RNA sequence: CGGUAAUUCCAGCUCCAAUAGUGUAUAUUAAAGUUGCUGUGAUUAAAACGCUCGUAGUUGAAUUA
């Protein structure tokens, strides 16, 4: 995997968006990602979202708690 | 309302409202969603330019941990 920085709110490819989606892909080589959905619902009076990498045909580097799976 | 049987005219009695106040005339506001920001209407009641291009004006997709 790539080592590149995320800078304070720099480029678009030092933006915390293109990072996530750059370790998704380096992290994830050979498998491909065809598919992302996330499952917004309340709990406890909170918003828990909850990203999904779908068709897939982290946590460490990252920080997003997303479940990986295959399309149905 | 009154053209011959007037609940409205000119009168008489009776009683209604307000009251040291009570009508008139003009004008402002509300009524008036009959000037619309909140808030109107445009087939037929008033009201979509004959149609297209177009500058000013107004309005402009998602995205940056």
């Amino acid at each position: 995997i790539g080592k590149r920085v995320v800078a304070h709110t720099k480029p678009r490819s030092r933006t915390s968006k293109a990072v996530h989606e750059a370790y998704l892909n380096e992290m994830l080589y050979p498998v491909e990602v065809a598919g992302q959905r996330v499952h917004a619902t309340l709990v406890h009076k909170k918003v828990a979202n909850s990203k999904t990498v779908f068709v897939a045909v982290y946590k460490n580097i990252t920080g997003e708690k997303v479940k990986f799976a295959f399309p149905v």
